[PDB]
């Protein structure tokens, strides 16, 4: 269960491999966060003990995120889902991760052009009843990430992730918000924080435009505050595309620059997110 | 403990006499709240068993609340502050109320010119000690109303009101919030809630320039929102000073209209917050 | 040029079908709106003047708009999005609109998967400049609408709007903005009126989900003192799909009921636009 | 009329004196404001020409601010206020400020307990008339700041303070707003900048609890691109009550700290008003 600020490591890096995970850990360090949120677009890839060795040396602890790529959708394609979680499970355990997060039931991408069916919600449960018990055999939680209508059809809000996770009724999976997509999907952003109560453990801290937090039009007094009022002591992980790889951008519609530089978005966001985290008590 | 939604009588009579009572008690069946806050003006003219028997007719509650007059004020004159919220509280409970509440330690209108002391604070203890006992002897409960910096220096915020409460240790003393105040005292309005939040049962409902809900700076989306994160249950109680006698609104610095006429108030207002209170789940 | 208060006819209809605009303009009556703004998806299937009729019969004036089917993207097949234009422009006239607005200029749902090229917008171009000339033969003008990166690569900001409308010269193409979409493209909502000043005239006053205004994340208060400060005068029209139009659906992503039903959305929202108008001053 | 960012020297200094002027020039200089603000409250006590040299060693530009006292307010004694005002002016001037600026119409905590009569503006009308021709004469200019009604019963919102400058006639009256005031007096704060706008030269950018700018419940995006609709050009300048000048103390109503120390007031809110005056294009 994490603890404190952490940074999504795109920002350094799409691809974890050596010389990434290097340049991730060492900005990590310079802006002094207590955990990074590591993405595994490539699982098998990962040398889970280079990066294990750099969280221990540096006293600093991880997660791990990803999305199903479209031949391992839950909802159409459940056995290579869970085939494809149980990897992604077990690199995270190996390298030293705490929980596996994001768009864990599909992919950014997934669209019907209709509302999510039952059968779709049935192939999505029992994928993630499969993968949290092999996720509790290594040690590590779950993730449950909502995103917004354009990325995925089917778990969109807060209230949409309880709802999952009350079906599957496993002790280790959570709720993920973003304020970047609660921005578009709750009615009131605060209500996203409010509908998962019980269940919210991580939240990406990214503005509207995934630019620079503070810059754009999420309501942070709103969502600050009802974090302290719900008590929430999970994780609080900034989330920017900034010199994010183009293949990866161009994937999740970033169309033109989120915002000038690295020294922009983290010298003006990160003090932003810190100071509000500080003002309402959550530090 | 008031539940649902309520209106400060002001609107209609500041001067609780039979007609006004009964005017008043009229436009709360027509606007169809939960309870209605009588302001005590003068408590030895109110006629409790009228009052009482309206209440109990049309099945409303009700509440008081007052102002220490400048002869009375706790924290310079404490015995007859005593004195003059024994009155209040008993007239308080003949009428049927549930509380007094506002601003029972001190007058709209102290000032010293420099930082509450602690001789100050220990008067104000003593009187809220014998006035809760009192209340308590009566089957009431006492509000402490945190108010703005120019109406009085020693209560300014939820969590200065939550140290008076937690130095005098009686158990029917709970904390009265208003946004109008808020808006100018807490670090982030949804602060005053937090910092409140074991002990809020009460909060006005106020625009920044005492006019239409909605209609001002209030952060109307944060402080709902974190209403409903602390699960707030007490009451809900919109006050705007439109219609108010002229001699009374001086009082309180209103120098100019803040509103057209109540038609604005009610009609455009209230829908404006029941609305918001249904958004965020408090309903 | 449009003046007060419209709505997008999917408050009421599916599809601009005879019963369907039958039942949108008797809806449109009992609001006392100014304007009704009519999709054009499927032109041939029109019967432009069983609704020119009522239009005069009712006193209500209006205007079109569109997303351009993928077999006329002028990003792409420019030559097909002028003969789509020429058509639509002709049947909005024949019926009394006023303009042709919307996403003109390609699809909902259009999507290269990279950034948008010098060739996709010098297409553009050439489509808009042509399809102006044959608005300006029908008396009526063409607006361009920008709109969120998962609807459109091409023009998601009132810059790059502004900067499309430049480039083609034409005296009769305006900049079309909707605060849905700047809710999450403009680095803080007002950039985006701020950039489109010289030339905005139609808005779309759409909430953050689709749902009620006023009851989402969009800056309402930022809006509509943007809007008072740069002397907005053109249309303002709330944009809820309580009804999805067919030919949009998949682009448009609504995936749930983005409120309870049509009276909730108009009910509500329509008094609190109105309002903020009024309390902001605009024209 | 000033440019660029700027501070009110009470984030630095109690009093105007000479070791006063000396630390707070020095302060400023380490955060390349371009200029400060003077409180001008005992214009005798002022030693001018060490100011002049300080403000020209280190290119910093300056003006002047004051309440009048009891004795000298133009409310009721415009013949005092008068002769106050021109000698607050002459020192101003020979100090090398542009303009004299505040409530320099009356006092900082006068209230007659009743709305301001045509007599009182009749009064404030001759000495400002007589103030500006002074004023003139040394070839700077006044302000007019609209305060809250807490402090000043006569001018509380920007269309008040533009009354009183169309009433005067003169031609080197400005308006001076503060967000901290209109967080309480303006009907939506862009209303403010709206109604003061062909007069608007000076703005206090100050936190709703006069603490640090961006960490209470001003709305900033509102106020910026307000700001940036208007064309505003004029002086941006923080005030936060660090060191609270005695003659106003009782007024401004300071009773608890605003913020730890002016470390946190400039190292966060300088950069957070910075970087909102560049994100909405006021540079
Ligand atoms: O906001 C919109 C959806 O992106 C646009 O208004 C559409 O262009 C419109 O519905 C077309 O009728
Ligand atoms: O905001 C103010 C009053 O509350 C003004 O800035 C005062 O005129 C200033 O503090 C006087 O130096
Ligand atoms: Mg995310
Ligand atoms: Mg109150
Ligand atoms: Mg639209
Ligand atoms: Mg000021």
């Amino acid at each position: 269960t994490m603890q404190g600020f952490g940074v999504h490591t795109s920002m350094w890096t799409m691809n974890w491999d050596r010389p990434g995970a290097e340049r991730a850990v060492a900005a990590a360090l310079k802006y002094e966060v207590d955990f990074i949120e590591i993405p595994m677009l490539n699982p098998p890839a990962v040398d889970t003990e280079h990066t294990r060795a750099l969280l221990e040396k540096n006293e600093l602890r991880a997660l791990c995120s990803l999305g199903l790529p479209e031949r391992a959708w839950a909802s159409v394609r459940p056995d290579a889902a869970i085939e494809h979680l149980k990897v992604a499970i077990d690199k995270t355990a190996d390298l030293g991760g705490e929980a596996l997060s994001g768009v864990i039931y599909g992919g950014i991408g997934e669209r019907t052009g209709v509302p999510p069916t039952e059968a779709e919600y049935d192939n999505i449960a029992r994928v993630l009843s499969a993968a949290a018990k092999h996720a509790k055999s290594r040690g590590i939680e779950l993730g449950v990430e909502a995103v917004n209508r354009y990325e995925n059809h089917l778990i969109n809000t807060g209230w949409q992730a309880v709802q999952m996770i009350e079906r599957v009724g496993a002790d280790n999976i959570f709720v993920h918000l973003d304020t970047y997509h609660m921005n578009i999907e709750e009615k009131g952003v605060g209500n996203g924080i409010l509908d998962a109560r019980e269940h919210l453990k991580y939240i990406h801290l990214s503005e509207s435009d995934r630019g620079t937090p503070g810059y754009g039009t999420c309501g942070w007094d709103e969502i600050f505050s009802t974090l302290a009022a719900i008590g929430f002591k999970g994780g609080l992980a900034m989330e920017s595309f900034i010199n994010m790889p183009p293949e990866v951008a161009y994937g999740l519609a970033v169309w033109r620059p989120v915002a000038k530089d690295e020294e922009e978005v983290m010298g003006n966001g990160l003090p932003f997110l810190r100071n509000k985290a500080k003002q309402y008590g959550l530090i």
